C-alpha cells in the first residue's frame, strides 16, 4: 500500500527541472530572452506571479462544461463561485450593472469570441462589416459569413465616417463592427451607433487593442453605444490568453434584448467544449487588479510614454501615420528612409528588439512598423527611457540602410552577413545592458 | 525615485496569489480539497502532475507566437519554436509515427476546435460529414456543414457496421468520422476504412476517449487506417486542456491535408497558440512514451474489469454487458432510478459521476457513465474499485429509499438530501476512503 | 402616296409567309414534319398536339408582355390576357376535380423543372433539405442550391420500397418529400407517402409529369387526395404546349402558406413575363382534357400498353416489374446481350424513336423506355401495338447480328439490307395512321 | 380503320374558332386591342407572320433535351440543323465569328439566361454586381451575393468613377452592365478597364439595346464584354426567350476561355429541360431579318422617331431625365405637372395608350414615383414616322391635362375616381381620337 502511495507522490510532485530537463532548459532560455530584450510589440505584455499561479493549478483537473448553476457535470460548486466572481469583476471593471449587461468569459480567444457572436446572432452566410488591416478568404468569419470590410482614408490614415455611412447604408450588414485593427486614434463610437441605427445593424465593438484604456476611462467608452463588446483578456489587461463577450440584457417591436441566450449557446455547446477553469481564475485576479488606482496610473504612464516616444521620432525626422497617437501604439512609415518593415523587423530581432512590420498606405506599401509602450511600461520604463529606446530604433535603421547598400543583390548572403556585423553586436549589447536595468515580473 | 519604482514593480509582479487575491485563493484551496476528499468516476477527468502545472503557470504565456515554427508572424520565437518542434516530435513518437508519413498541429484550443478546423480546412461550407451521435442544430459542425450522423444498434449497444456501410454509401459524405462518443468497446477501424474507401470519403478518427489506450497499443490503432486523427490532450494523456490534429503526408499522387488544416487552425479559426499549454503537452507526451504510463493504462483497464465484475455480481445491468476499455455505461432503470437523480445523490456523497443517454426502443434517462482513469492515477487498484462498487450500491439503495418517501416534490426531495443521516454516513465513509490515496501536486 | 407606300411596306413584311420569308428554315420544318409522320414514336414523353393548340401558340398573344399576376400586372393593357389566364386557371382546377377554395394554380412556369425549382425557392431557404426519386458532380440545380438526398426503387423488385423510404425520410428529415418524378411503370401509394411525410414533418409534393393524363381521368392514384403541392408538365399526357404548372393548397388545414410564397418565387424571383400564347394554348388543351373523348383516349392508351407488354412477354422479353399499371414499359435487353445505347441507335435508323434508360443490375446500361401515348394519339389500337412489337424484335435480332464484329460498324449501319427492309415496313405501317394538323 | 383515321383528323384539324370559341373570342378581342391602340411601352414590339408560323408548328411535338449532335433523344437530325442554323444566324447578326464567340439559344427567358451564367460560372453565394432600377427579390440576389450600383441621382447618367470605387472594394466575380432601361449610350470600354482592375468577368445584359447593337447604331458591348445575354423578343422582334453569347478560344494563369462548357451545362441539364424548338425556329427567322438593310433602316427610323418625340415633348415644356436620349426610349418626369406615373398610366390605358410608370430620382435627391417610360419600336414597326410621334405627343399632353383636372375634382376617393374614369367625356373624346389614329397604321399578321 504505502509503496504505491509513494509511487504516485514521486511522479506527481516531481519538479519540471527533473521531470523534463530538455523543456526546462528551453523555458529558462526564453525567460532570459524576455529579460535581456526590449518588447515593443503593442499586443505583448508581462503578467504577475498570481496570474501564473492561477494558470498552473489543480483547476485544470476539473471539467466544467456549461454555465455556472447549469453545468453538465457534478462537483462544480467551487468552480461556479470562481466563474461567477470572475464575471462580477468583469462588469465592475468596465463600470457596468448586471441588470443592463451580462458577460461570457469562456471564449478560448478573441477571434473565438467574435465568431461566437456571429454564430449566435446570424444565419450562416449573412452579412457583417468591420475594419480591416490593408485560399483568398483568410478569416473564418469571411469563410462562413459575408464580410465586406471598411478601411482608413489612405491619405489621412484616419477613419472616414462619411464613406463608412454610405458603405453601410448600401450593404445593410446585419452586424457592424468597430475596433478590431491596431488604430492609433480614438473611435467615434457615438457616430458609428448613428450609422448602425440607420442601416438596421447590431453594433459590436472588438476592444482587444484598447481594453486597458476603456476600463480606466482613458479613451472613448464603447459600452455607451455598442450592444456587444468582445475583447482579449491578455493585452491591456495583463491577464491570461483568452477572449470575453459582453452583451446587453433587459429592456431597450423588440421589447427586451435577445443576446444572452444566443451567444451563450454559441460558445457552448456550439463552438467550444469545457472552459479553461484555470484561465478564468487567472482572469478574475487580473480584473480585480484593473479596478485599482495602481492600474489607472499604469495606463496613464503607458500613454505618456507613447507621446514621449512619438515626440522623440518626429524630432528625428520620422513619419508617423496620422502624425502621432491618442493611445499606446504608433504606426511608423519607413519608406522615406527607403526601408521595408520586413527587413527592419529582422534586424531589430538580431538586436534583442521585438516589433512587427505592418500594412500601411494610395497603394499598400510594406514599409510600416507597429510599436507600443505597454510591455516596457509594465517593466517600469518612463518617458526618458522611451527617448533612449528611440535612439536604438534610429541606430537600427541607420544600420539597415547601410547593409541594404553594401548587399544590393543578395537574398541568401544578406541573412548570413547579419550574424558577423560589428554595429549590430554593439547595439545588441547596448540593448541587453539597457534591458537589465528594469525589473521583470515573477522571477 | 528610480529604485523606489523598481521595487513597486517587483512588489506587484512577485506577489503570491494568497496575498494578491485571498477571495480567489480561498476558492482554489476549497476546490483542491474537494478533489482530494472525493471519488472521481467521470471517465473524462484525470489529475495532472506538477511539472505540467509548472509549464502552464509560466512566463511562456507572455510571448505571442501567431503562426507556425520557423514561419511566425512575430520575431523572438527562437525558443518557443524549439519547444513547439519538440512537442511535435514527442507527439509522433507517442503514437509510433514517422515524420515523412505523418505531421501534427498542436495549437488547437480544444478537441471540438480541432475537429472544426479539419472540417473548415478540407471542405467548403455546407459539404457533408458523417460521424457517431450520443443518443434545432447544436454543434457548430452541424450549423456550417451537413451532418448526417450514425448510431449504435439500440438492442446490442454495439455499433452496426453493416447499417453504417449502407448509410455511408447512400449519403456519400466527404468525411467519415469514427470515435467521438464514450463507447465502452473497441472499434473495427479496418472495417470503417473499407467503408470510407467505397463511398470515397476521408476517414477521420476522434480518439479523445481512447488517446491513452491507442498510444500504449492497448486497443485498436486508428493510425493504421485513418488519414486524420484528432484528440483531446488532457483525458487519457494527463496533459493540459486542448486539442491536437494528426494528418498524413507524402505519397498515398500525395496527401493534400497539411497546408489546408494548418491554415484552417491559423489564420482562419484561432489566434496565437497557448505556448504554456504546448510546453505542458510536450512534458505529458514525454511521459506517455514510458513503461510507467503503459502500466498505468494496463491498471486502468484491470480496474475497469474489477468494477464491471463487482457491479454484475450485484445484479447491475451494463450496456454491452462490460467493456474493452476504461469506461462503463450502467443502466439504472432496472433499480427504478434515473441518472439525473442518482448523479445528484452521488455528488452529496463526494462521488462525481454523470448521467448519460442510453437506449431502453426509446432513449431512457437511466444511464450513468463511470471511468477508472482518475482513481487509477491516484494509485487505486482492483480491490479499491470493489470497495467503490459497494459505495455506488449504498448510494443507489439510499436514492430508491428517498425517491419513495420524498419523491413527490423536487423541493421536498432536495431538502431531505441536505438533512439525511444515511447520506452523511456514506459521505464520511467516502472521504475517509479518498484520503487514503495520494493526489498529484500538493504544492 | 408616300403614306400608302409605307403602309404597304409594312404589310409586305408582316404578312410574308414562312416558306417565302425563310426558305432554308421552312425546308427543315417540312423535312421534320415528314420524319414525324413516316416514323413510329415510342418515347413515353412525346405526343402530338391538335391544330387549335398550334394556332394559339402562333398568335398575336406573343406580342403582349404581362409581367405579374391577373389583376395585379406590372403593365396596362392586360384586360383580355387576364381573362385568358384566369380561364386557363379555372380549367386547370376543373381538369383535376379541384375547388378554388381548397386549391390554387400557377400556370406561368416555363417548364416542369422550372416549376419544381420555384416550389423549392418559394418554400425553403437555400441549402435546406429535399428528398425525391432518382433514375439510377452535382447535376440538377435543385441539388446545387439545396441539399438533395434522393431515394431509388428496390434493385431486385423494381418496385418502390416504402418501408426503406420511411426509414430514409425519418433519418434525413427533409423539409420537402417528393413523389412521382421518374418514369415509373406502376401506380404510387400516395396515401402511404403522406403517412411518411407527416411522420418526418415534411411538405408532400408530387411531380405528376408522367401521369398528368391518367390522374385527370381518374385512371391511376390521385395525388391531389394526399399532396400539399402538385407540379407537372403541360405537354405530355395533356397534349398541350411545352411548359410547367404548379398546384398548391389554399385556405384552412391555421391556414396554408403556399400561394404567396410560390407565386412570388415564379415572379418576380425566377422568371420574367409568362408566355401568353402558351397559356391560351394550355387553356385549350385543358378544356379538352375534361371530355369523355379524352377519357377514352387515356383508356385506349393503357389497353395499348397492356397489349404491347403482353406481346413482348409472349416473345421471351424481360420487363421491369414484369409489366405496367400505366402507359410505359421498361424493357431489360441484357438477357439478349444488348445495351440500350446501341439498340436505340439502330431503332433510329429504322424510323423507330425510343430511348435507353438506367435499370438495376442483378446497374446495367441495358434498359430502354417505351410508351403508347404518341401512337395512341394517331389512332393506333391494341393489334397495331402487336405489329410494333414485331418491329421491335426484328430491330433487336439485327442489333445482335451486327454486334458480332464489335464502333467499326458505322459503315454497315448506313448500308445494311435488313435495316433498309425494316425501315420500309415501318414507314409503310406509319403512313396508315393520321398525324394531327396537316 | 378509316373511321378511326377520320376521328383523329376530326379532332386534330379542328380550327381554334370551333375547337374553343371562348378562348378564340378573347384572342380576337386582344388582337383588336393591339390594333386600335397606341403602344409606347419601350419593351413591346410586334412580330411578323413567318415568326408566328414558326411558333405555331409541329416543332413543339419533338423533345430535344441536350445540345445539337449531343442529344438525350434520337430523331433530332433536323431539329439539330435548325438550332445550328439559328446559332450561325445569331453570330452573323452581331458580326461575330465562331472561332471567337459561341451562343446558347435555349434559355427560356433573359432572366433565365442571366441566372444560368451565374449558376454556370459561380459557386452559390459568390458575388455579382449590376445596375439597379431605383427583402431579397431576384433569385440572383437569393442564391448569390448581389451588391448593385445606381445612376447619379442629380444627372440621371451613370457615374463610372463611383462604379470603379465600388467594384474595386467589393471585388465581384462578375460585373454586369446593361440591365435597366437607360436612355443613353454605355461606355463599355470604361466598364472593361474597371472589370480588369477588380479581376471580374464582364457581362452585358443587352436586352433593351439588342436591336441598336446588331445594327451598329450604339456602342458595341461585344468589343469589350466576355459574355452578352439578351432577350430574343424586344428589338429583334423575335419570339419571347433568352440567349447567351460567350467568348471561345485564346485570351495570369488563364490561357483560353472557360465559359462554353460551364454555361451550356448550367442551361441543361442544371436549370432547364428541353428547349422550345418552335421558339428556336422563330428566332432563326428573326435573326436572318436582323442582318438586312431593311432592319438597319428600321432601327434608324426608330431613333429618328425618338428624337422627334423628345423634341415634341420638350417644345411642350415637359421634363425628360438626362434631357433626351441616344436610343429609342424616354424617361418623362411628371412631378412638375404634379402627377404620379401610377395614375397617368391608368388614364392612358383608358384612352387606348399603353405606357408604364417608372422609378426616377426627382428634383429632390429622393426617389419620386412621378416617372413614365416611353419608347418608339412598336409604333415604328407599324410604319409610324417623325410627324406621327409629334401627333402622339399631343395625345400624351391631353391625357396629362385630363389627369390633373381629374385629380383636382374627383381625388376624394379611389372608388369615386375609378367611376369618373369609366364615365368621363374628355377621356372618351381622346380615346376616340387615339383609336382613329391607330387604325391608320398597318398591324403585322392580320391575315
Amino acid at each position: 500500500l504505502e509503496s504505491r502511495r509513494a509511487a504516485v507522490r514521486a511522479w506527481g510532485d516531481q519538479p519540471i527541472h527533473l521531470a523534463d530537463p530538455d523543456i526546462h532548459e528551453l523555458m529558462e532560455k526564453e525567460k532570459q530572452r524576455q529579460v535581456r530584450g526590449i518588447e515593443l510589440i503593442a499586443s505583448e505584455n508581462f503578467v504577475c506571479r498570481a496570474v501564473m499561479e492561477a494558470l498552473g493549478s489543480h483547476l485544470t483537473n476539473k471539467y466544467s462544461e456549461g454555465m455556472p448553476g447549469a453545468r453538465y457535470y457534478t462537483g462544480n460548486q467551487y468552480i461556479d463561485q470562481i466563474e461567477n466572481l470572475c464575471i462580477e469583476r468583469a462588469l465592475t471593471a468596465f463600470g457596468l450593472e448586471s441588470d443592463k449587461w451580462g458577460v461570457n468569459v469562456q471564449p478560448y480567444s478573441c477571434t473565438s469570441a467574435n465568431f461566437a457572436v456571429y454564430t449566435g446572432l446570424l444565419l450562416p452566410g449573412e452579412r457583417i462589416m468591420g475594419l480591416d488591416s490593408p485560399g483568398k478568404k483568410i478569416s473564418a468569419a469571411s469563410i462562413f459569413f459575408e464580410s465586406f470590410p471598411y478601411k482608413v482614408n489612405p491619405q489621412t490614415g484616419y477613419i472616414d465616417y462619411d464613406k463608412l455611412e454610405d458603405k453601410a447604408l448600401d450593404y445593410r450588414p446585419k452586424i457592424l463592427i468597430c475596433g478590431g485593427s491596431s488604430y492609433p486614434r480614438d473611435w467615434d463610437f457615438a457616430r458609428v451607433r448613428q450609422i448602425a441605427d440607420k442601416c438596421g445593424a447590431v453594433l459590436m465593438c472588438d476592444m482587444a487593442h484598447i481594453s486597458g484604456l476603456v476600463a480606466t476611462k482613458e479613451c472613448s467608452n464603447p459600452f455607451d453605444h455598442c450592444d456587444i463588446v468582445t475583447s482579449t483578456t491578455h493585452k491591456g489587461l495583463r491577464g491570461p490568453r483568452g477572449g470575453i463577450i459582453f452583451y446587453r440584457r433587459g429592456p431597450k417591436t423588440s421589447t427586451h434584448y435577445d443576446l444572452e441566450e444566443k451567444i451563450n449557446f454559441a460558445v457552448f455547446p456550439s463552438l467550444q467544449g469545457g472552459p479553461h477553469n484555470n484561465h478564468i481564475a487567472a482572469l478574475a485576479i487580473a480584473l480585480k487588479q484593473v479596478a485599482t488606482p495602481e492600474y489607472k496610473a499604469y495606463i496613464q504612464q503607458m500613454k505618456k510614454n507613447a507621446q514621449a516616444l512619438a515626440a522623440a521620432l518626429l524630432r528625428r525626422k520620422c513619419r508617423l501615420v496620422t502624425g502621432g497617437t491618442d493611445n499606446h501604439l504608433l504606426l511608423w512609415d519607413l519608406t522615406p528612409m527607403g526601408l521595408t518593415g520586413k527587413v527592419y523587423e529582422k534586424v531589430c530581432e538580431m538586436c534583442h528588439i521585438t516589433l512587427n512590420k505592418t500594412a500601411i498606405f494610395g497603394t499598400i506599401s510594406p514599409g510600416g512598423v507597429r510599436i507600443g509602450t505597454p510591455a516596457m511600461t509594465t517593466r517600469g520604463c518612463i518617458e526618458s527611457d522611451f527617448e533612449t529606446m528611440a535612439d536604438f530604433l534610429i541606430k537600427a535603421a541607420q544600420i539597415t540602410s547601410a547593409l541594404q547598400r553594401e548587399h544590393g543583390k543578395s537574398h541568401k548572403e544578406f541573412v548570413k552577413s547579419l550574424c558577423t556585423n560589428k554595429d549590430i553586436a554593439e547595439l545588441r549589447n547596448r540593448v541587453e545592458a539597457f534591458a537589465l536595468q528594469y525589473e521583470m515580473p515573477a522571477s
